[PDB]
DNA sequence: GCTGATGCGTC
DNA sequence: GTCGGAC
DNA sequence: GTCCGACGACGCATCAGC
């Protein structure tokens, strides 16, 4: 009855009798965090998708017009990703509106958020001096969901203060749990332990369970009870594999919630199809550490290696009658800032080719030189809406897959003739379409032979594909179907710097209550002074975590000894006395707007930083003065070429 | 009209 | 992007 | 193996402050 008492963890959860709202009317935001405390509260995923599933099939029984609203909230999103809606709300923006909202200095609030890990927390425990003494009336899962969408279309001048009036409108509206959650959203940390692929799970058994589109009050309320457990799992699983297809190749809610609402799941995917100017979910990589990993993992299987190529994922549509769209991984919108991609296609497709969908990585390419520039070169292309006389940094597209043509989906259809048809009826032209350069072997030192050569070719590894085992493009059935095998994965394999430990940053949701980054530093001998290379927040094990807090302890600084240099660098919530050394792996150096480690030794303005720095082990046998010096970065970073 | 801080989207 | 935790 | 969320560097786009 009152949403404060709802359970959407209750044994045998009743989609009606269990619910907290009445048919018609709107589900109660406070449903929506109830079932967030729920989901928080537990370890296991499958509990997780139960509580959501009970929440879901109670909306599509009482309130279908709210199962869209839900599910986004469930996700964090704001509609579909292609859309490009972003609140333009991060930390700062929402502890000043925590502020406001309760009437406490923003340091107070800052401190507080730091130490607790959690933006939520704070919001929930102090009450709003904006609040009457009657409250306003309940939040609602759609009109909270809205007015996230009203804050991220506030856009241009005075903008802020009017997202701000926006934020601090919910917290007075916030009762019970309402203000966490809000507050976690809006940091985009709302951190439940469950994101896409559980709520698709949960959709998928919610409809099962409870049907869509029936006469009130449903007669079918549980469309499992007749069954075995055995048979109720099977189908479940079967369902859940029809939404996971169809979302893979259509990830758009808002195409696939209205037809599941009047059609349902079964006749789901005659509504909802693969189709060029759409995005679909790209193929993913397993990180694999050795050429042994690789056997392993494909054991007899026909498999083909390609080199790994260091630049952005671009799916290229070409519609029929002409139209080119250009996603990115996430499926974003890229079209606009790829014009030159655009004027190039009718050079890449042979005439017969009607339409196609295909599978490339850009990469940054130097015409003068004919050669493959760093990813960094890449990212200086302007975003957005680009026109074509814009275009400084050129690029040479990498294609290595065809998941559509003429018509056809290929998603089903192995790699070996998807890679036909792409050789086939694709041109190439060097410099700016060509296909990934690749071997088809068994031979373990061909294949390191390979690997290396990718290295001394500009790319960071191989890709691995089986050409006819498993070999389709159904993400639904494994995302990461593809091996990833790059030479830093390797033990004893690529640049590990010993690093000094300057500072730590107080850890946020799984790290809340201990340090979940650290600032490290090299020396530099010439200035003897220890320079900030880069922050450190991976490689650990959770004990190894708990051990670097208790031996860090003591090394607490009140303020910073006047050898070592930042600059830049976010300032560390505790300096620490430089002492400990660390292990530290990457995968490449980078030059730095921030860091100045090593600045003026490769360039005037910038230092050297770590690309995907990780934590490998303590140097117990290392002080910081025998540390990896600013002059060895520079070396380092010399022989990338 | 310019810049620094911040958000977001790439890896 | 890498990584480890929970299942 | 899957799923998840801790955490990394970087640079364009945006907007508050000037
Ligand atoms: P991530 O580091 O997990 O690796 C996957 C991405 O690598 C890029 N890529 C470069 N070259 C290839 C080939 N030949 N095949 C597949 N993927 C490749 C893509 O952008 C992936 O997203």
């Amino acid at each position: 009855n009152d949403p404060s008492g709802y359970n959407p963890a209750k044994n045998n959860y009743h989609p009606v009798e269990d619910a907290c709202w009445k048919p018609g009317q709107k589900v109660p935001y406070l449903a929506v965090a109830r079932t967030f405390e729920k989901i928080e509260e537990v370890s296991a995923r499958l509990r997780m998708v139960e509580t959501l599933s009970n929440l879901l099939r109670s909306v599509v029984a009482l309130s279908p017009p709210d199962l869209l609203p839900v599910l986004y909230l469930s996700l964090n999103h704001l509609g579909p990703p292609q859309q490009g809606l972003a609140l333009g709300v991060g930390d700062g923006v929402l502890l000043k509106a925590v502020a406001q909202a309760t009437g406490r200095q923003l340091e107070s609030v800052r401190a507080e958020a730091a130490e607790k890990g959690d933006v939520g927390l704070v919001a929930e425990n102090s009450r709003s001096t904006q609040r009457l003494m009657l409250p306003p009336p309940p939040l609602t899962a759609s009109g909270v969901f809205s007015k996230f969408r009203d804050i991220a279309r506030l856009t241009g001048s005075a903008s802020t203060a009017k997202k701000i009036d926006i934020i601090k409108g919910l917290f007075v509206a916030c009762r019970h749990s309402e203000a966490r959650f809000i507050a976690r959203s809006l940091s985009g940390r709302l951190r439940l332990g469950l994101a896409e692929q559980s709520v698709l799970a949960a959709l998928s058994q919610a409809v099962s369970l409870t049907p869509p589109g029936q006469e009130f009050p449903p007669a079918m309320v549980d469309a499992g009870k007749g069954k075995t457990a055995e048979a109720r799992k099977t189908w479940l699983e079967e369902q859940g594999m029809i939404l996971k297809q169809t979302f893979c190749e259509v990830p758009d809610l808002d195409r696939i919630i209205p037809v599941l609402l009047e059609h349902g799941l079964e006749r789901l995917p005659e509504h909802c199809k693969l189709s060029p100017g759409i995005p679909l979910k790209p193929m993913l990589a397993h990180p694999t550490r050795g050429i042994s990993e690789v056997l392993k993992r494909f054991e007899e299987a026909a498999f083909t290696c390609e080199y790994k190529y260091d630049g952005q994922r671009a799916q290229i549509h070409a519609l029929e009658g002409g139209e080119v769209k250009i996603f990115s991984r996430n499926q974003a919108d890229n079209t606009g800032k790829y014009p030159d991609i655009i004027s190039r296609i009718p050079k890449i497709k042979l005439p017969s080719v009607t339409s196609f969908i295909l599978d490339t990585e850009a990469v940054a390419w130097d015409r003068e030189k004919k050669q493959i520039q760093p990813f960094q070169v890449l990212t200086t292309r302007k975003r957005k809406e680009v026109d074509a006389s814009e275009i400084q940094v050129q690029v040479c597209l990498y294609a290595f897959d065809l998941i559509y043509l003429n018509g056809e989906s290929l998603v089903r259809e192995p790699l070996s003739r998807r890679r036909q048809l792409l050789r086939e009826n694709f041109v190439e032209t060097e410099g700016e379409f060509v296909f990934a350069t690749s071997l088809d072997t068994k031979d373990i030192e061909q294949i390191a032979e390979f690997l290396e050569q990718s290295v001394k070719d500009s790319c960071e590894g191989l890709m691995v594909k089986t050409l006819d085992v498993d070999a389709t493009y159904e993400i639904a059935k494994r995302s990461h179907n593809w091996l990833k095998l790059k030479k830093d994965y390797l033990d004893g394999v690529g640049d590990t710097l010993d690093l000094v430990v300057i500072g730590a940053y107080l850890g946020r949701g799984k790290r809340a209550g201990r340090y979940g980054g650290f600032l490290l530093a090299s020396y530099d001998e010439d200035s003897e002074e220890l320079q900030a290379i880069c922050k450190l927040g991976t490689g650990f094990s959770d004990e190894e975590l708990e051990e670097h807090h208790q031996s860090l302890k003591a090394l607490v600084l009140p303020s910073p000894r006047p050898y070592v240099r930042i600059d830049g660098a976010v300032i560390p919530d505790h300096w620490l006395d430089p002492s400990a050394v660390w292990e530290v792996k990457c995968a490449d150096l980078s030059l730095s707007p921030i860091y100045p480690a090593a600045r003026g030794l490769v360039d005037s303005d910038k230092g050297i930083s770590l690309r995907f720095p990780r934590f490998i082990r303590v140097r117990e046998d290392k002080q910081p003065e025998q540390a990896t010096t600013s002059a060895q970065v520079a070396c380092l970073y010399r022989k990338q070429s």
